[PDB]
């Protein structure tokens, strides 16, 4: 009935509690599920949703060849409630897209679907699914952003964009959308810094964000701004790197990237700030997308220390993970005067790694807690290969 | 809450923003997907539907053999969300209609199926599910209409319905309803026109429909009318063919059809006409229902050029197109002051072309917008034969 | 927000207009689809809902082997949206029963299901989806129902109930239902009579029932009542037999079965009286539940005569029908100031007619119209057996 | 609108009348349905779900193998509409759980998932999907619940939790919720009780709950407590043992234990107090899972009698049972002045028993009634072995 209101910290937290899982891989051994990735949460006042994309096709049918490129025509976004099989019965349509991003201002969601070839990519904007606005590739490098939620406060919502190669220095921006309309936006002059796949999040009057570097840093970089579109930039302090591949916990970097032959690619991921302090999820593995933990670093942010003050885990490391990201659940929800901090966790299952003809997603998601909690692991679970 | 009003214009267009893609027929490899046709789109203030034709019969089912004629009793008009598989679970029953309409006045919904012997047709009028009128064949020879949206403005909802001969001169008239009652129906005297599967959209006051001649032109004939359904006919000025199939772009005829060897049969097709200018949506291909491009011919309207200001790629012409067709969501939806123009494309996949017993299509679509877009190809991506 | 007030006369008809067609059997040749029985349809002001009897088996599996009794413990009662297949995804369960009725009173919802042994069979009242009421045999010998929906006014709901042999002389009771609660029940007594699946509606303070006699009736009986319960009972005056099976039309009568060495068993159905005159639906065939056709006899209710006035064609002989029943859209629904009328009919495919292991229903509907219609054939179309 | 009211008393019952069936197992044969546990229903003013358990697996597929320890991280709490297949198609997402409980408060749901390691499992309370808070193992010993609804009156919601040995001597709490907040907890000190999976209910200003004991009684633990949690234990007087397996019947006793060689495992099961008298259901055989029935004991629970007053059928000892369990319609639902007592039985299917890689559960469910009712046997229906 209304909309997010900013000025609003993240709620403390001791530990996550999980807050939904849905074995999408192991039902569509016989179910009707989409091939998924990106499988992402956004929560308006009223409902959280899991925003994925789909080659529209099915797990266990041949048109799940994966033979195709991640950017295809056929690439779409779609959402559905929480916790149950991204089935095509379930599923809701949201945009044409091979990247995308989305979230609530409150009462309402934007989604921001990016399709076309690489050299002109275009981003549709949408509230409540009526295109409202578009931008184009200004860069002509193949142009895309968070798949993770954007972050709306006062009824504006931001993003980060990002046109170039992932090779080397890449172009990036910050939009203000107001309904689906863009507000103005910024260019981010961050010579150095390379920009990805950015976890977002809102603490009072600002929006911070935990993106991938895939140039050459295995620590994250990060980057918070304005209303008005004032940034800062940054990497994660902490020596405890966050990214994959990356080296053994070294020295950190907070202002850039720490490479060590291992800074190279990477993986979306995301971090939330508390002060000096910082919780990092990050797989177990130093150079696959497998396991997965929370780490709490009391200096995260302000230190370099490769020394830790606590470790949940999430997935152990016989078991697959991979995209990783952070969703927030908001005051006018709960009757808190914070933000809950939750994230989402992607388990790859299929190619490369495992002998499959296609590549697909399961979830799992926590948030916050300021109570008792426990590590353990919940992986994906399904029995490959399939009937292939 | 109100009704769509009238008075408004088109909203400006610079290019094409893909709104949604379904992959239907991908998905109906291995999920529960109805055989369709017709996947045109409808809107109403708060939601966009995506109406269709079915046989009863599923893909990948004996049933969807196709030896069945078109016009068969187990055909029924059925509606579901927009991007979503036309599934039996995720698809509402409309009428039982081997041909119709739909569209609504604002808070409700007006559908037109049309059943029953080719001697004898029928038109089933219901306003949101209740049967409100009925209209029978006049002329006795397969009565059909729009398989496209009719449109309403000031309670009132307009349609053009055809019976007589796809062969040679048919017979036209032109309807007005209220709530589902037929308040008044006009006849059309167009002798040497011949129109079929119109297209419609609102402007200002009037009615705009550009049609489907099956007689002999290549290029398309258009109609105009009044709340009093005083009308105006003509064909599309422009030399940029919008039929097929169509002979190559030569000098066109603004009264009268263009033959040229290839004005016999046809495809239902969209245009949208500004001011001298017009859209011109059409295959690649000059005699197959391949390929789609949206051609913006400043003149389209009223001078004969085969010169265009630009063309926009849909499809590619390796891939196949089909069926074309005009909706438009209004001011009550978006804040705007005009009406925003778009067009969904069916892509019609099997017989007669491929080597299947059956015949499917799927769907995109694509709204106006005055902001940056881009061409390219989203073809419906299905790899047949399936398990046929 | 109202009930469903009475004095209201049925609307004028000149023909039926088809409302809805499922294609139930062949979508569930691959689809999820229930094994139906009795697909009759209930409307409340602002929806209309197909009931329907399941054995909790889908088609294509061995569960539906149907080697099981008609009355077994795994018989429910549920609905879904009129036109779509009764797919156990888009059925609602109503309630565990081998016979039954429901309708609504305007605002809500009641349904009876009767279930249990032969000897001590019991009605569960629901009215919402919540017990109000029961009812047991009080003769020991299947108590049963309708099989159609009941008929309410000003907040009150009747219904027909038998108990006894389906071989001769059975006994029959009416009731007075308010929000699923049993407000007195009445007798009758019907010396010669057998009622049984009658199909009732409103007319004008009143409500008239055309039943099933299955004693030794080719003509069907018909009850009308009080809201007091005062009743008055009779057969349908006109020759125009409408059971099955039925001898040639010969002389019929008002007040007595007519036998003719076919007066045996039956098969459920309907009529609808107009003063004088009736509409007669029923099969084409005399012996076998095939074809379909309604017949308008000006005299039907007064005469005996074998001549009619009319005749509508809905399912051709070559092709397989069943159960008929009647159900009514009321004014609160219509702004009209008169009831419509509608039927739907059943068309069973398999056993015992057909080679197949199951036998299901497939369902079309119509409704009043007093404006132009056609006939024409809307046969169930599967093509069997299946996979058997 | 309003929450569910204390101060009121079971409605008077004559027997038990059938609600819902689901035939899930049987539809499983070639639909979609998850491998279910712990069919519970549990309602809200305005709608009754059945809440259930799942490993993420469907009926005939080799996920399904349960291979798998019963506390798997694959396991989840969902919830579906009454009577309906616990299919993925139309179950919502509670909470990751191999252990819960949920209920409603009148306007919302609470809702109580425990996953996690043995050693240290947490219960993750959730109001209206939203975490609200958590509680952890306070003994190290699997911690678990109801399997059940827990019971809310006055905003507050209570519930039961054990930690310890299924072998011996356990732990317990009871706890006070407040839209998912837990205001105060009691520790339960029960010597020589054991309370496991707890089938309560509300009884003017109380909350009673009948139990089952795991380590030496044939007869149920019972235990009723106040809205600060002063409480009162003791066993079923009864010498109609309930719990399976149990000996022959026997003087029982209402404060130990009664052991007789059989008093050691058990099964979930539930009784209804009334006065000196009680409503006692369970199996007809007294060492499988199979048969159950509802029997009244005037002297219940006062008296150690074997002899009761009356006893209805409700599966009969050829078939399969399981699980049992209780959950009330209030008034706030039913314009009356009391509670309805209801209860869900499950019905396993497959391992250790049957032939199959599987084992599943099937539901039925009855309500109080004061009318007249009769007994029957409702099985699962299904017919083992699946396609294995
Ligand atoms: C199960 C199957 O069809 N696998 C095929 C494979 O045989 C072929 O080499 C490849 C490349 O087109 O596409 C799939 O992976
Ligand atoms: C896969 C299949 O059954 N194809 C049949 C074909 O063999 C037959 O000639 C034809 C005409 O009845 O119907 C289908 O196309
Ligand atoms: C396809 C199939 O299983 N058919 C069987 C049949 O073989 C058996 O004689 C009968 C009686 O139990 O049950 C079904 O009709
Ligand atoms: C149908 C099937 O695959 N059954 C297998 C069985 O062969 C194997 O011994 C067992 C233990 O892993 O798992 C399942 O029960
Ligand atoms: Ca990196
Ligand atoms: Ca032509
Ligand atoms: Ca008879
Ligand atoms: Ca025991």
């Amino acid at each position: 009935v209304i909309h997010y209101s900013s000025g609003k910290d993240l709620c403390p937290v001791k530990g996550w509690a999980p807050l939904s899982k849905d074995n999408g891989i192991r039902i569509g051994s016989r179910g009707e599920v989409f091939v998924i990735r990106e499988p992402f949460i956004s929560c308006s006042i009223n409902e959280c949703r899991t925003f994925f994309l789909t080659q529209g096709a099915l797990l266990n049918d041949k048109h799940s060849n994966g033979t195709v490129k991640d950017r295809s025509p056929f690439r779409t976004l779609m959402s559905c409630p929480i916790g149950v099989a991204p089935s095509p019965s379930n599923s809701r349509f949201e945009s044409v897209a091979w990247s995308a991003t989305a979230c609530s201002d409150g009462p309402g969601w934007l989604t921001i679907g990016i399709t076309g070839p690489d050299a002109t990519a275009v981003a549709v904007l949408k509230y409540n699914g009526i295109i409202t606005d578009t931008l184009k590739s200004w860069k002509g490098n193949i142009m895309r952003t968070q798949e993770s939620e954007c972050v709306c406060q006062d009824e504006f919502c931001y993003t980060l964009i990002t046109d170039g190669p992932s090779d080397a220095q890449a172009f990036y921006k910050i939009l203000k959308i107001k309904k689906g309309k863009i507000v103005s936006v910024k260019d981010v002059d961050a010579p150095g810094f390379h920009f990805e796949e950015c976890s977002c999040y809102p603490s009072g009057e600002n929006v911070e964000c935990v993106c991938r570097d895939n140039w050459r840093g295995s620590n994250r970089p990060w980057i918070r701004f304005n209303s008005d579109l004032d940034y800062q930039i940054g990497y994660v302090c902490s020596g405890v790197f966050g990214d994959n591949p990356r080296p053994m916990d070294s020295t950190g970097s907070c202002n850039s990237p720490i490479n060590n032959g291992k800074g190279r690619y990477g993986v979306k991921g995301f971090s939330f700030r508390y002060g000096d302090g910082v919780w990092i999820g990050r797989t177990k593995s130093l150079e696959s997308r497998s396991g997965f933990e929370m780490v709490w670093d009391a200096n995260g942010w302000v230190s370099t220390d490769k020394d830790s003050n606590g470790v949940q885990d999430i997935i152990d490391n016989d078991n697959w993970s991979g995209y990783s990201g952070s969703f927030s659940i908001r005051g006018e929800t709960t009757g808190r005067n914070c933000t809950v901090p939750c994230f989402w966790v992607e388990m790859i299952r299929g190619q490369p790694k495992e002998k499959t003809i296609w590549t697909s997603g399961s979830s799992i998601a926590f948030c916050g807690v300021n109570s008792d909690t426990t590590g353990w692991s919940w992986p994906d679970g399904a029995l490959l290969p399939f009937d292939i």
